[PDB]
């Protein structure tokens, strides 16, 4: 058991799109009711933070698992704010520090790509749709799916980690599966990335069809 | 703070049914380097003798020491549910680590493999991305090959997905292999190919794609 902590950037869709930016910082491997873990929100600049929301779950593993979401302002995030997360508690060696900030070096935006599965025997009321979006830089990218032009809810979706390219940009695949019901009122589907390299207004997608 | 942990692996589908000579691997990673040397020790649940294995040390460029050891097993031995034990012997760690590995067990099934090429980009349009999606096989055990005119690549050439679980009983995987114009013009086609227990027979799947049918 060894206590870790994690800090995310924003999502570039709650980043460009919803314009409602937010961090996460992430701590496993927490054992229960050795008194509470505190997780101190601060800036670089040292301005002030907005109220952020605690969440904590015991784990089926017997791990305690919290996680603090913190609201940052889009200004102060596309502009280079800084932002740490300080973890602390009397029954922990070291204070735990994890700091994030807006992403550097060159960017490059996604390249989308949607596949539709043939008809595999057995299941023929499924399909499977996949996206593969690749070169893009740097590697914080959104993942959507949409059919009728309406966004599906997330989980609905599986989307890869961020693999570097053979080059210098990253790929990603997200898989959507699908039943007959919904490929038959409309089949129109959407694999949409949302990237801050992407021109205009951060968005590529791309339309595929469970037929050609 | 720095977590030293370890990973043990079962053999790949691909080194167990199609080279019959399955490994093992116990890796250990964030040791503290020049601490002395941490002991890996494998052992068997039946008590037989294990093989001789070889030790890898490799700082990295973090400033940890990363070890492994990779134990060669009997084919028989696995497939018939022989249970392996790494143990790790060191002094900066309190509790000896202890993983375990045996052959999974429950229910099976196939693969299904699907094999896509990307549609010229502009830019470049001297490279291609082939791409693979094997699902819904069960257990997550999988090797994923590509082939061109019938012959495996590097496994350099490609990247492969870690196994998640599909909505149903099953997982999936993703493939990308990424090509030139060179390749495809001299012959366009391409297999991606996976191994897996549950594909019948000889536990092959495969799937031809090709640059603009
Ligand atoms: C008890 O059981 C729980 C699960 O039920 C385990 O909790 C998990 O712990 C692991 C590792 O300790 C966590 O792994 C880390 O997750 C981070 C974020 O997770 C996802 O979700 C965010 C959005 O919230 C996404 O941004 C992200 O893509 C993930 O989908 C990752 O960011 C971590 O980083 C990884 O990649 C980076 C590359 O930048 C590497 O640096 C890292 O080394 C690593 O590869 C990492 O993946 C996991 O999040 C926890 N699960 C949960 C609840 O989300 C406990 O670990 C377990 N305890 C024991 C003893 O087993
Ligand atoms: C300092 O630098 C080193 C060197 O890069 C880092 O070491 C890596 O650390 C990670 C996590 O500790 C290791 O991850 C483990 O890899 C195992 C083997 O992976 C190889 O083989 C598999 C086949 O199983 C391939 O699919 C894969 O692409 C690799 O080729 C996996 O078996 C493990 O998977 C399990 O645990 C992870 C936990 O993250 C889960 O996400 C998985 O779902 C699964 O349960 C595991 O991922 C990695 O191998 C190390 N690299 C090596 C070989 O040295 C240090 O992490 C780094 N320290 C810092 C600063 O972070």
């Amino acid at each position: 058991r060894c206590v870790s902590a994690y800090l995310s950037r924003p999502s570039p869709f709650d980043l460009f799109i919803r314009k409602s930016p937010t961090i996460t910082c992430l701590v496993v491997d927490l054992a229960p009711s050795k008194g509470t873990v505190n997780l101190t929100w601060s800036r670089a600049s040292g301005k002030p933070v907005n109220h952020s929301t605690r969440k904590e779950e015991k784990q089926r593993n017997g791990t305690l698992t919290v996680t603090s979401t913190l609201p940052v302002g889009t200004r102060d995030w596309i502009e280079g704010e800084t932002y740490q997360c300080r973890v602390t508690h009397p029954h922990l060696p070291r204070a735990l520090m994890r700091s994030t900030t807006k992403t550097s070096g060159p960017r490059a935006a996604p390249e989308v790509y949607a596949f539709a599965t043939p008809e595999w025997p057995g299941s023929r009321d499924k399909r499977t749709l996949a996206c593969l979006i690749q070169n893009f830089m740097p590697e914080d990218i959104s993942v959507q799916w949409l059919h009728n032009e309406v966004q599906l809810p997330d989980a609905r979706h599986s989307t890869t980690q961020p693999r570097k390219t053979k080059g210098s940009g990253f790929f990603v695949f997200s898989r959507l599966e699908v039943t007959r019901a919904e490929w038959e009122q409309k089949d129109e589907f959407i694999c949409r990335a949302v990237h801050e390299a992407a021109s205009p207004s951060q968005t590529v997608q791309r339309a595929v069809s469970v037929n050609p």
